[PDB]
């Protein structure tokens, strides 16, 4: 059941705030040279850049934010990989200015992109469990997984669902395996086996606008929860039910894969991606994609219908806290535009995530 299927054509249920909800936001450099309407309040900022970290983290609180989503390279491009550490050891080194009520912490949003998988070439191509014998690519596939342990094991700021390390694998529908289940209990194994039984948190990341069971053989005993991609990425043409109901849309689509994944015989949870606005057009503009203007009450609608789909995990993402390339970002743009006249967003998004997921 797709899109259209499961839209519901009435309004969508009120869905109060009783618990506190978990909220991580993806965390990005962006490239400031693209023509952006307002800027950050922070100013700009590079990989290599420290001072923003603290003005973030209080963004954070303001904002509800439990954790960020670094990028992860593989390590199969070293340089990468290592950078991606590089990054969060700073980001954690700045922690150390805050009270443990105030920390915000942080986990990886996993890239295996340089192992060079699709559906020719999969994760587990010549291994033979018989022969003790792994593919190449699973080697380094495992490597990923165990130096992302290490980290967690060592550092209290890595974030934890009930005692997990949580790790977010971006295009997790395309991580293309003989046995999906095989590889992920093997990787698993491994990681008990070399960190006192450390059990992981892995969210599968699916792309938009698509049925939840589309891929259920990619993430069925493996992943432990499933998400979509924002649904803000959405073809300007041939679109026009879901861009003029699109709280609806997101509503029928989430509830629909909270309740579908959750039979026992998927047994995953879902957790909802949700975003402010977005544009495409501002890294190219030939990206037909339609852009959603930041609208507070269209925004407000949105955390509703996530609220309506949130299971267990108590967990949402967004989309995101500083990914200005594609325009999701919450973080406080100054008060006015870059025309000098024209009131901007600001703080307005921060304090909105703080009221739709936290108990007042
Ligand atoms: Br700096
Ligand atoms: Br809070
Ligand atoms: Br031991
Ligand atoms: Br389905
Ligand atoms: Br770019």
């Amino acid at each position: 059941f797709g899109p259209e299927d499961t839209f519901l054509g009435s309004p969508i249920p009120i869905f109060e705030v009783n618990e506190d909800y978990n909220v991580g936001a993806f965390y990005k450099f962006p490239n400031w040279n693209l023509n952006y309407n307002e800027m950050p309040v922070s100013g700009t900022y590079t990989a290599a850049n420290t001072d923003q970290f603290p003005t973030h983290i209080r963004q954070a609180n303001k904002a509800g934010i439990n954790f960020f989503l670094f990028d992860l390279v593989s390590s199969q491009n070293a340089g990468g990989h290592s950078s991606s550490f590089d990054i969060v050891a700073r980001y954690n080194n700045e922690l150390a200015g805050f009270t443990p009520d105030s920390i915000v912490k942080y986990a990886f949003n996993y890239n295996y992109g340089p192992l060079g998988i699709n559906n020719n070439n999969p994760v587990d191509s010549t291994t033979d469990e018989t022969t003790n014998t792994l593919d190449p690519k699973e080697i380094v596939f495992q490597q990923d997984f165990l130096n992302i342990a290490d980290l967690a094991e060592n550092n209290t700021n890595y974030y934890r669902l009930d005692g997990k390390p949580v790790v977010y694998i971006l295009n997790a529908q395309n991580l293309a395996a003989n046995d999906s289940p095989a590889v992920f209990n093997r990787m698993r194994q491994a990681v008990r086996d070399a960190y006192n039984g450390m059990e992981l948190y892995i969210i599968g990341m699916q792309p938009q606008w698509q049925p939840p069971l589309r891929y259920d053989f990619r993430f069925v005993g493996a992943v432990d929860a499933v998400t979509h991609n924002t649904y803000m990425q959405l073809n300007e043409n041939n679109s026009y039910e879901r861009i003029l109901y699109f709280d609806k849309m997101v509503y029928g689509a989430w509830s629909y894969s909270q309740e579908a994944l959750g039979r026992s015989e998927f047994n995953l949870e879902y957790i909802p991606t949700i975003s402010p606005s977005s544009n495409y057009k501002l890294q190219n503009p030939n990206n037909q994609n339609y852009i959603f203007e930041k609208n507070e009450k269209l925004f407000r609608s949105v955390c509703n219908a996530a609220r309506g789909a949130v299971g267990e995990s108590k967990m949402v993402l967004l989309e995101s806290f500083n990914n200005w390339n594609i325009g999701t970002q919450i973080e406080e743009s100054n008060e006015l535009k870059v025309d000098g006249v024209t009131p901007a967003y600001g703080d307005q998004y921060l304090k909105i995530l703080k009221e739709e997921f936290k108990v007042a």
